[PDB]
């Protein structure tokens, strides 16, 4: 026998002196296991489960499509900022959306009449290289042919029947074939395209070597039921979000999150209705609250997550502008423990500095952990370098900052992947559900850390030093 | 006393005041007597004061406006009509209040960046 | 039903430790109502009742006669 | 707006001082319903639900087998 030693949450918590992140410590217990084969799968919404919790914020400083594409690679989720044109929104999920496609089932294609210039038009303009070819020049016509890359390593006035491959010598499939039997006759042909055409020899749809390669080369990404990476996008409540909505919704937006500084709100709830009314089918993430009260109209409303935090941005100065907000600590874990028994999850944002942060915050009941500064500064967030949070501008509810710059996503969040999982190892959780079930439980116990106690990180016993984190 | 931002005027005035009364807020305007570079009525037979100095915060009749507009929004999001509205609820026990750490007051400008600007529109 | 949170003005000044402004919070509540709907008429005195809380304090850094005079201006008073 | 008044049960059983039946009371709520409405259906094992929670203890001063008829036709079970 050994006697109990530390706090639980419950016994933490209710005392109610307003706990933050750096406030406490997680007490050890036993391993067993290796720290890869912890499991991160974490759920954003009540029909969304993510390979790994890591949310970037919906910011004009981060979340470019650029980003969102790189994230959603890396197995977490990301959310188009909604400061700017509604047709650049639109315009920013499409290019999300089209990264990997699975069946491409909208290729843009050309007649034999066009010019190798107008092929070499079209490159620049997309990307893509491989132009289908048909006698309309659409998808309704006879397949001719098809001209890529290599049949341009050169004059450009050339018509397109010079440089085809013609039909008679493509290895095509026939349309109705399942993807698995496609991609079969795709790899014994070893050949970079497969056109499918019905069996009226009419172009239905294709498919390419990459995307399989990109398949191959990322294990973890996330994609919805045609294979193709899933985004997100937030929208205001206002009038104009409806016509903001309905151009998202064309574009093929997957979950929709409401921006609010204060979810509790007529208006927040009207926007919800009319999203379960208009969008049956579209994931809708409610907005801040830091509070039961709040998040139970909410819950009523119908979202399907919740986001929770208010006033502890690093960019925010929403807690000087007014007096209102709650500590992130007890705001997490008094809205997850009420939000479980209804099976929303939450995404608690903001405060997040380092993984030990993350780990604490998925620890108190947060499914998943949106992150603002610390993905700010890397090779795929907006702008450029040199050698700002979305209320910063009638009122300023924000500030213009600086960061050091931090590489690229794909080789930044794999650290932060192992360090969470060394993390739970140390635990001793085989899983971020069990963690969080052995919080409920009472097994996994807190310990309180003074000022005294949180000096006694990076002490100031040396004089200078460097960190140089793997990344 | 004691009042440096529009957060410590709504929580002077939850608490019962009636009215908030400013000294350094109001200190560097162009309203206000003397003239401009580029102190305690007791800071001088013992020194109740102190000589300060302060970064010129533009005019009253263009500053004050911003300051009745941050009072209003930070009422709008408690919900209380009106200020009277405000004290009644914090009488009757509905308006509700949580202690604020040390820890936990670190999470306003945090410092998470290399440098800023503020940029109120005043 | 919704468990309550917080802790009321009483219970939060009766511990008796000392509280100042940067010490405490708000937790936040319902919005049904635009910001610029929000009352301040304020009681300066039992007999004098002003549109704004707004004072300026009498000090010889503040409060000329041509501030009273922009700050009476705005809906508050100065001494 | 209405102040809540009393313990929960956890908050009454964190003290650890021994309580028994004698010794708490359930303060009233809300009726919008007649008596004869609420439903009794209780569960006795995780096979067995029973239309009354009533039950008769084992012993040889109870539950004999005509007890045991006449408390199974009302409802409960005997052992
Ligand atoms: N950390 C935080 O909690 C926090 C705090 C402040 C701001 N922010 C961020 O700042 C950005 C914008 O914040 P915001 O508070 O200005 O949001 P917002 O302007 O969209 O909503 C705030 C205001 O909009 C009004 N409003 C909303 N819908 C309305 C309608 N239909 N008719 C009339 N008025 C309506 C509300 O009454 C309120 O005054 C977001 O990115 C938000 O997340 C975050
Ligand atoms: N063309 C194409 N095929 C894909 C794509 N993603 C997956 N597939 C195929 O769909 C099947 C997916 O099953 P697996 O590869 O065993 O599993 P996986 O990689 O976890 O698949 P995901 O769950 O989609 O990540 C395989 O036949 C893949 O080749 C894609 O983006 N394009
Ligand atoms: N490496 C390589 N990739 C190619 C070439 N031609 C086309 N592709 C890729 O084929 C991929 C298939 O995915 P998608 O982007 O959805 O293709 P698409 O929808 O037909 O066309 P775009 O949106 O115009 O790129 C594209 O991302 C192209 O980059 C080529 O010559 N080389
Ligand atoms: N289904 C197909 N059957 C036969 N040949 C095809 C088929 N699809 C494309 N081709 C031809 O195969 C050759 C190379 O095709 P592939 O798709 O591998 O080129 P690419 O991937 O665009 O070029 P790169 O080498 O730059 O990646 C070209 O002549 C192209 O026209
Ligand atoms: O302009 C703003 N004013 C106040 N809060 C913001 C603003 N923009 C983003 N936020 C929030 O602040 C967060 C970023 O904080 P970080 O995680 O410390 O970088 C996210 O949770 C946001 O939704
Ligand atoms: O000379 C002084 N010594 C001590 N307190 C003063 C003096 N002059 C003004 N005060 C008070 O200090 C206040 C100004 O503080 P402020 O609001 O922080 O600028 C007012 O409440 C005054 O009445």
């Amino acid at each position: 026998y050994v006697p109990e030693d530390g706090l639980t949450a419950q016994q933490l918590f209710a005392s109610a002196d307003g706990l933050t992140y750096n406030d406490f410590l997680i007490l050890p217990g036993f391993i067993d296991f290796i720290a890869d084969e912890v499991d991160l799968t974490s759920a954003l919404t009540r029909k969304i489960t993510l390979k790994t919790p890591l949310i970037s914020s919906p910011m004009d400083t981060v979340t470019e499509a650029d980003m969102a594409i790189a994230m959603a690679l890396m197995g977490g989720i990301g959310f188009i900022h909604h400061n700017c044109t509604p047709e650049f929104q639109a315009n920013e999920v499409r290019k999300v959306k089209k990264f990997e496609q699975g069946f491409i089932t909208d290729p843009v294609v050309l007649s034999p009449s066009h010019t190798v210039g107008d092929v070499l038009e079209a490159k620049m303009r997309h990307g893509f290289s491989g132009i289908p070819i048909t006698e309309t020049g659409t998808m309704g016509s006879k397949l001719v042919g098809i001209v890529t890359s290599r049949d341009i390593d050169f004059d450009h006035t050339t018509l397109l029947s010079e440089v085809m491959t013609p039909r008679i010598e493509l290895v095509v499939a026939p349309a109705g074939v399942t993807l698995k039997e496609a991609n079969e006759i795709l790899q014994r042909s070893k050949k970079g395209k497969l056109p499918i055409v019905n069996d009226c020899d009419e172009l239905v749809a294709i498919i390419a070597r990459t995307d399989l390669k990109k398949n191959r080369d990322y294990p973890l990404a996330s994609k919805d039921s045609q294979k193709q990476l899933l985004c997100g996008a937030a929208v205001g409540t206002r009038e104009d979000d409806k016509y903001r909505l309905d151009l998202l919704t064309q574009a093929g937006v997957d979950v929709i999150v409401l921006d609010s500084s204060q979810g509790n709100s007529v208006y927040q709830i009207a926007m919800v209705h009319y999203i379960k009314q208009k969008y049956p089918h579209l994931q809708v993430i409610g907005g801040n609250v830091v509070t039961a009260a709040q998040a139970k109209n909410l819950i009523d409303a119908g979202v399907d997550g919740l986001r929770v935090g208010m006033g502890c941005g690093s960019i925010c100065i929403t807690q000087e502008v007014m007096a209102c907000g709650r500590p992130q600590g007890t705001a997490v874990y008094k809205v997850a423990e009420y939000a479980r028994r209804f099976g929303v999850p939450i995404i608690a944002d903001g405060g997040i500095q380092t993984v030990g942060h993350v780990v604490k915050a998925l620890a108190l009941g947060a499914s998943t952990v949106m992150m603002g500064s610390l993905l700010a500064a890397t090779t795929e967030a907006p702008g450029e370098y040199f050698f700002r949070g979305m209320g910063s501008l009638k009122i300023a509810q924000g500030v213009s900052g600086s960061i050091q710059d931090k590489g690229s996503i794909q080789k930044f969040v794999p650290y932060l992947i192992a360090g969470i999982q060394h993390g739970c190892q140390d635990i001793g959780a085989r899983s971020l559900d069990v963690l969080r079930s052995m919080m409920y439980s009472g097994e996994l116990k807190f310990e309180k850390r003074t000022m005294s106690a949180q000096i006694e990180g990076g002490v100031h016993g040396l004089h200078s030093y460097t960190f140089l984190p793997f990344t």
